[PDB]
């Protein structure tokens, strides 16, 4: 399952709970058509990659988190591991997302 | 002036009141830093271009307008005239915006 971040406290807790796992953070908005289309694909991916943590951030409800990460395009996937940003993908391209999870996990 | 579109009927009214004029619509979000940086420049520009209608759409408050226009990146400037989408610019590049206004007004 992809965990919906409520706020900064929740986000920080999830990042700490991930330990040394790759974290994929889906920054999305409900006005973003492709975000809603890729969402079910991300849910399935989170079931098949148990070693990866999948989070989602509704930028309309978590504006501070969005701007801290200089998000511009919907969706944006951030790839994090051990507190470092490794990669970023703008757009709802699932095949590229899968490629980046391999390049980085 | 850069008029704040309040809902879809407000949008339609503004587009109709524009007649034959170029309409530049700034789709923005308050979580996007560059949107907030370019906003005063756009306001100042609008006061010297009475042949252009400048509108702004807060995507977080007009989500259906944002989705209907397939917006993805913040900001996106949409150039409409006589009901036709002439062009679209993503990003807060003021000089490019001005170039596009001059070409299409």
């Amino acid at each position: 399952m992809v965990y919906q971040v409520k706020d900064q406290e929740d986000f920080t807790k999830q990042l700490n709970e991930a330990g040394n796992k790759l974290v994929v953070i889906d920054f999305y908005a409900t006005w973003c058509g492709p975000c809603k289309m890729i969402a079910p694909k991300l849910e399935e991916l989170s079931q098949s990659m148990s070693d990866v943590v999948f989070l989602k951030v509704d930028v309309s409800e978590c504006e501070d988190i969005a701007q801290d990460n200089q998000i511009a395009c919907m969706p944006t996937f951030l790839f994090m591991k051990n507190g470092q940003k490794l990669d970023s993908l703008s757009g709802a391209n699932y095949d590229k997302l899968l490629e980046l999870v391999e390049k980085n996990k």
